[PDB]
C-alpha cells in the first residue's frame, strides 16, 4: 500500500509580491519531515494550485521535489479544468522526480460518467507513476462515488489510492469496503483532521489534512499510538484534531488561516496568499491564537 | 442536564393486521431497560410516528409511559406538519405523564425564519414540560442551525436539548459550541450510531440511535466505559458503532431491518411496519444476519 | 385527456378559531366558476392539507364537492405521508363524489424507488377515479422524474396525469416528451403561474397555480385566448402572470397572501391560516395591495 | 444599455490536434453576423474557455477580435479561478481591442462574499472596458444573487450587465426587478435559449445562448418581431427555441453537440472538443439530424 500514513497538504509560501519563497517554504518542508511525516503533497487546494498558472505550478513542484531530495515521498497535485494542462503536469511531475500525483475530477463541467471515467484512465496512462484520486465534493459538485472508484481502481493497475475530502463517516466507510474490499492494499486517505481517527478505525489508511502544516505532531503521533496498538492515547490526540476545524470558519479561501498558524506555532514564514484570497484581518488573527492557545499548539 | 446518555428511539411493534403489538413493544421496552439506558423515545422517526394517526399516536403514547411506569425518563414524539394537531399531543403527552416531548420541525412547508421561531415558541408554551428540538436536514431540507437553535434555548427555559441526526462532525460541533456555550446544561444527543463516540468528546451528551433497540449494550457500554476514563474501551466499542450503520442501506425507510435485527439479537417480535415502508425481503434479511454476526452482535 | 385547462388550487377559508368557515369557501368557489375555470382542486398545497388532519379534510373535501354539485370537476388532494390514510381519504372522496384524487409522494421519508412505486400503486387501486400525481421536490425533497411517471403511468391506466410545481422549463418539456410521449392524454399541468404559457406551447395542457384564486380570468383568458389561436393576446396575459409571483416572496408559508389577495381583488373573505403559518403583517399587505394595483388587477 | 440583444456564445472551433482552426472559426462569425446578430462572447463556457490555457485564450480573443473587425461588437470571457490571470486576460482583451469583457465567478473554492466583491471590484479596476457578469450557479456551486449583483453595480459604474445562465424565471425576474430596479440601463441577458421570450417580457435584454450559433435566425427573428410589437410572431419563435434544449441532454459537456449541429445547419466545421470532452458518437449525432429536421432547422 502506497503513501499511506500522515501526508500534508504543504502550503506553498509566497513573498509579498506573489513569488515563490523559497527559503520559507524550504523551512517548512523541513519541519514538517523532522515532524516524522510519512510524505508531503505540493499544490493540493491547500497549496494553493487553483490561483497558479500552469509553469508557475511547473517551478513550484521541481523545486519542492528538489528541496525534499527523496527524504520522503512526495505528491504533487496535478488536477484542474484542462485536461491536456493536467498531461502536461503530470508527466513534468515524473520528470521531475515526483513519486506519484494527486488528481481531482474536473471541478467546472461536472463531466458525464463516460468522459469522468476516460479523462481518469487517459491521465493514468500519461504516466507511469502512482495516481491518487482527489474527491471533494463540496467544491466540485462532483462526488467521486466508491462506485466509480472502485471502476476506476479495476480499470487501472496505478490508480493506487484516494484523498476523500468529504464531512461523512458514511463516504468514507462505504469507499473503504466497496474499494478496500475489492483491492486491500487500495490506499484510503482522509481529507479532513477530524475523521483521521474514524478513517483508521475503518481499516483507512491515514489523512493529508491542513493540520499537517502547524501541528503535525498531533496526527503523526496519533497514527504512532494507533500502530502502537494504544488506542486510548489516539484517541487523546483525536480529541484535539476534533476541535482543530473551527479555526477553518474565519475566512473562505481560508489557506491565509493555515499559514496563519504555521507563524503561531514558531514558524515565521510569509503569509501572504494569491487572490481572490486575502490576507487575514488582526482580530480573527488573535482569534486564531486563542484557540491555538486552547488547544495547547502553541 | 436533562435527558443524557443513551436513550433509544423505539420500534413501535406491530401485529400483521397493522395494531399496536402491546406484548411485543412491552417486551422490548424491557429489554432496553433492563440493558442499562438511559430513557426511551416513542414515537420518533424510527417509531413511524409519520405513518400513524394522531389518535393511534395517542394510544401508543399511553401505553409505553404506562408500561415504563417511571424506570426510566419517557420522551415523546409530537412532531408534525400540522402545528395544531402538535400541541394536541404535546399536551397529551404531558396529561399521560410523559418526562418531556420530542419536537422535530415542520418538514412539508419549509418555513421563514419568524414563523419557525414562534412555531416552536408555541409548542413550548403549550406545555410545562421539557423540551427536546429535533434536527433532521436529509429528510426535513431545513436544517436547525446551531445560532437558531441558541436563539430559541435563549427564548424558552423549557426547550434544554436537541437530537442531532446529520452525518457531520461539523455541524456537532458547532452545535456544542453555539448552545452549550451559552446554556452548559443544554443536551446535546446525536441521532447516528457513529458519531456518539464524537459526540462526547466534543463534550456533548449521549445518542438517541436506531442501533439501541438491538444492541443497546454496545452504546450502555461505550458510555459507562467512558465516565470511568477508560477511553481504549470506548472506542472499542465506537468501532463496533461505526460498522453499524452499513444494515440501514438495505432499505429506505429501514424501520423493517431494524425490527429485522431486534429478532436476530435474541428478542422474537413482530417486524410487521406500516407503508409506505416494506417488509424486508428474504435475501436482505440474511444479509443483515451475517451483518451482525461480523459485529458479534447475535 | 381529463382535467385539462385552468384548475385552481382553491383556498381553504377558515374562521378565526380554525373552523371551515362555509359561506365564505362557497363564495369562493361561485367566484371562480363563474370566472370560467375547467375544473377546482381542493385541499393542496395552498388548501392547507399539510395543516389539517385526517376528519377536517373528509368534512372539507364533503362540503366542497357538494357545493359545486358537479357544474365543474372536481379534484380531492389526499396525500400525506401516512398511506393508510391516504387510502382513506382517497376513497372517502371517491364515495364523497369527486371526480379525482391528487396524490404527492410522501415527503418525509424519501422513500425507495421500488417502495413510491408499489405507494402510488396501492392508491391507484384503492380507488376505480382517476389518479392526478403531484410532484414539488421544493418541499418534497424528491422529485417525481419523468422516467418514474412514464413508469408509472405504464403501471397502472387510472394514472392519468400530473400536477408539475417546480420553476424549470426543461423538467415541463421532459415530462411533456417522456410521458405523453407515451401516452398521449396523459395530462400535463404546471403548478406556477409564470409557466402556464411555456407549458402550453410545449404541448401540456394547462395550471393548477395559486393565481387561479383571485386572478382567474387571467388564466382563464390565456386559455381562451391560446386555443382561438390568438397568440399575442395569450402572450399579454402571459406577462401578468410573470410578473404576479413577486407577492409570493413576501412570506412563507405565502397563503395568508394568497387570502390576502382573494379580498383586495373584491372577495372579502376570512383570511386566517393555520399555524404554523401567521397572518400577513401590516405592511406587506399594503406592499400586495400596491403590486396588485400595478398589474391591474384590482 | 450596452451589449442587449442577441450576442452567441461563439464556438471556438479547433483543427484535429488541437489548435485554433483560423480558417473554420472565422467561417462561422462570418455566418453569425451575416444573420444579424448584436454581438459576439469568445471563450464562454461554449467557447471552451475552462480547457484553454493562458496563452491560448490570449490567442482565440485576438484572432476573433480581429477577424470582426469591429462589425458588431465583440465580448471576450476572462474568468477562472486563477484571479491574477483573469486581470491579465481582460487587460490583454482591453489592448486586443475587446468592446468588453464576461467574468464569471470563481468557481473551485466558493469564495467568501466579502473576498467575491473584492475580487470582482478588483477585475472591474483592472481595465476601463464594460465588464459583463456571469452566473452559473449549476456549474460554479455559487449563486450571484440579484442582491449581490445589485451590490456590484452599485459599486463599480463599469459592471453593467450579466449573463444569468439558470433555467429559472423566478431568478430572472428577480434579477430585473433588484438590479435594472436600482440601474435602468444595466443589462439582463439569460443563458438559455429557451429564456430569451421571457426574459423579455420581464423587461430583460436578450440571450447568450448555444441556439446563436447553429440557429442564429429564431432568435434574431424572436428579438425583430419583438421590437416590432408583432408578438405573435416572436411567441411562434419561442416555440422552437422551447424545443431546442432536448439536444443538449445527448451529452456532457455537450460542446459536440452545439458544433455538430453547426455543420447538419449548412457550415461545415471541425468539431473538434477539447478533453475532458469527447466527440459526439454515431447513433448520437443522428438523433441530433433527426431533431433539427423536426424543428426544421436543416
Amino acid at each position: 500500500a502506497l503513501f499511506t500514513g500522515i501526508i500534508p497538504p504543504v502550503s506553498t509560501i509566497f513573498t509579498a509580491d506573489g513569488q515563490l519563497d523559497k527559503p520559507g517554504t524550504a523551512a517548512l518542508i523541513d519541519d514538517l519531515i523532522k515532524a516524522g511525516v510519512d510524505g508531503l503533497f505540493f499544490l493540493g487546494s491547500g497549496g494553493e494550485f487553483s490561483q497558479l498558472g500552469a509553469e508557475e505550478r511547473k517551478a513550484i513542484a521541481r523545486f519542492a521535489i528538489d528541496h525534499v531530495d527523496r527524504r520522503v515521498p512526495v505528491l504533487i497535485g496535478t488536477g484542474g479544468t484542462n485536461a491536456r494542462e493536467t498531461i502536461e503536469l503530470s508527466q513534468h511531475a515524473q520528470q521531475a522526480g515526483a513519486d506519484g500525483i494527486v488528481v481531482i475530477n474536473p471541478y467546472y463541467w461536472k463531466v458525464s460518467e463516460a468522459n469522468l471515467i476516460r479523462y481518469f484512465e487517459q491521465v493514468a496512462d500519461s504516466v507511469t507513476l502512482p495516481v491518487m484520486l482527489y474527491n471533494f465534493p463540496a467544491l466540485t459538485g462532483q462526488d467521486l462515488t466508491p462506485a466509480l472508484v472502485k471502476t476506476l481502481a479495476d480499470s487501472r493497475s496505478n490508480i493506487i489510492g484516494i484523498k476523500d475530502t468529504i464531512d461523512s463517516v458514511a463516504h468514507l466507510r462505504s469507499m473503504i469496503h466497496t474499494v478496500k474490499g475489492a483491492h486491500p492494499h487500495f490506499t484510503v486517505l482522509c481529507g479532513y483532521d477530524d475523521h483521521l481517527f474514524n478513517t483508521l478505525l475503518l481499516g483507512g489508511d491515514g489523512a493529508i489534512s491542513a493540520s499537517g502544516n502547524f501541528a503535525p505532531q498531533v496526527s503523526v503521533n496519533l497514527l504512532k499510538a494507533w500502530r502502537d496498538g494504544d488506542v486510548a492515547k489516539a484517541a487523546g490526540y483525536h480529541q484535539t484534531l476534533l476541535q482543530i476545524p473551527q479555526m477553518y470558519q474565519l475566512d473562505t479561501p481560508f489557506v491565509n488561516v493555515i499559514k496563519e498558524a504555521i507563524v503561531l506555532c514558531g514558524r515565521p514564514v510569509s503569509t501572504h496568499v494569491l487572490p481572490p484570497a486575502s490576507p487575514l484581518d488582526e482580530p480573527r488573527k488573535a482569534q486564531l491564537k486563542t484557540l491555538l492557545q486552547q488547544l495547547k499548539l502553541c
